[PDB]
């Protein structure tokens, strides 16, 4: 509600986080960054627009990794050849995600919170599920790490409006405890999915 941690602390410890972890794959930034003007586009970051604190919008940064090739017609060429193999590797181990870093540094993302998803789930919400948006998004959250017993996105939403309401510093912590112990390794919320 009003502790030091929700107020004070939780940012502190997002901006020490986004900061040392972006100097420490900022060699992987940069060689990422490099390939991709060279081989995939000289536009090498795109946003994503998404709602975050208080249902207001962000731009999610992303490395591009598909090409802008279409066909006379007009129309891009399929993801079939879009994707480069490189593209794949750089999907595969998640390095597109690392700007990911630079929207948890600006405020816009946290180290842990509800998934920022699409625009268009701004109006399905129902008034329990639209606390959500009431703390920042993040790059792992309760309901990411309790992917096996919730399948339908009405029990992530619980566990979204259950993490918003009990944000404290333990429960952080246990989020993050559970998301190590993941070393082990669709349909698009329509409201009743
Ligand atoms: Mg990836």
């Amino acid at each position: 509600g009003s502790g030091m941690y929700r107020n004070f602390l939780k940012r502190v410890i997002d901006i020490l986080g986004a900061l040392f972890l972006l100097i420490l794959t900022s060699p992987i930034i940069i060689a990422t960054a490099i390939f991709i003007y060279f081989k995939v586009s000289r536009d090498v970051i795109f946003t994503q627009a998404r709602p975050g604190l208080n249902e207001k919008i962000f731009k999610m940064y992303k490395f591009k990794t598909m090409s802008d090739e279409r066909d006379a017609n007009g129309e891009l060429l399929p993801d079939d050849q879009r994707l480069g193999k490189f593209g794949k590797l750089i999907r595969s181990l998640s390095l597109d995600e690392l700007p990911q870093l630079f929207n948890v540094l600006k405020g816009d993302m946290s180290f842990i919170g509800p998934r920022p998803l699409l625009v268009e789930y701004l109006p399905i919400y129902n008034e329990t599920q639209k606390h959500r948006h009431d703390v920042r998004p993040g790059i792992t959250g309760l309901a990411q790490v309790n992917g096996r017993n919730a399948i339908s996105w009405e029990k992530k939403f619980e566990y979204d409006v259950y993490y918003a309401k009990n944000l404290s510093f333990m429960l952080d912590v246990k989020i993050a405890l559970m998301t190590i112990e993941k070393v082990l390794k669709t349909e698009k919320f329509n409201g009743k999915n």
